[PDB]
């Protein structure tokens, strides 16, 4: 996360931190006790038995409840950049309570607004090309930037409406490597998306992607 600040215990209840071969890979949301929402490219083709997520603790190396992973779904459509996300079942159930919850979801055919705020939180870099990675969580708050907008940086192909944009114009604030599949919510706490993808981390005039959940939700349902 770039321009953050640290999270407290308990901002995210339902945040996952996602290793892959005993390193930092990926964040992630837990949906329910056995069910987390991260990005499809996190995940897709690569061994699952690499994976492990753990839940409950502000730092990625310690504390909480961790997993192995059972299966994942990757959405069907995936490609490019398009439709990233992945649903990943795990063998090892995670009970709510204390400073672990589920994830309240947005509703189907929601669009996040414009201009609106969002909150996206993550343990990857805190600059672009940066390479430390922290242990405990970060958090930034960037507002919604329209898709005109976001296609006006991208090209109106390279934005999808599985896509929403955040991140401010003058750049400074945003998800950065490591942060894929982690949360990006609305000023209520609801879950609006996925961190997918973008161009180097917090340049301005480039706004953060993400995988859009209202968009997404009958994917999500299905296997949820």
């Amino acid at each position: 996360i770039v321009g953050g600040t640290s999270a407290s215990a308990g901002d995210f209840p339902f945040i996952v931190s996602i290793s892959r071969n005993g390193g930092p890979w990926c964040g992630g949301s837990l949906l329910n006790a056995n069910t987390v929402l991260t990005a499809a490219h996190c995940v897709s083709g690569y061994a699952q038995s690499g994976f492990q997520i753990r839940a409950g603790s502000l730092s990625r190396t310690s504390g909480g409840i961790t997993s192995s992973l059972s299966s994942v779904r990757v959405h069907p459509s995936y490609s490019g950049n398009n439709n990233d996300l992945a649903i990943l079942k795990l063998s090892t159930s995670i009970p709510s309570g204390g400073n672990i919850g589920y994830a309240r979801l947005a509703a189907s055919g929601s669009d996040p607004v414009a201009g609106s705020s969002a909150t996206v939180a993550g343990w990857g870099a805190t600059s672009e090309g940066g390479s430390s990675t922290p242990v405990n969580l970060l958090k930034v708050t960037v507002p919604i930037v329209s898709r005109a907008t976001c296609r006006a940086q991208y090209g109106t192909s390279a934005i999808t409406n599985q896509m929403f944009c955040a991140g401010v114009s003058s750049g400074g604030k945003d998800s950065c490597q490591g942060d894929s599949g982690g949360p990006i919510v609305d000023s209520s706490n609801t879950l609006i998306g996925a961190v997918s993808w973008g161009n180097g981390c917090a340049r301005p005039n480039y706004s953060g992607v993400y995988a859009s959940v209202g968009a997404l939700r009958s994917f999500i349902d299905t296997y949820a």
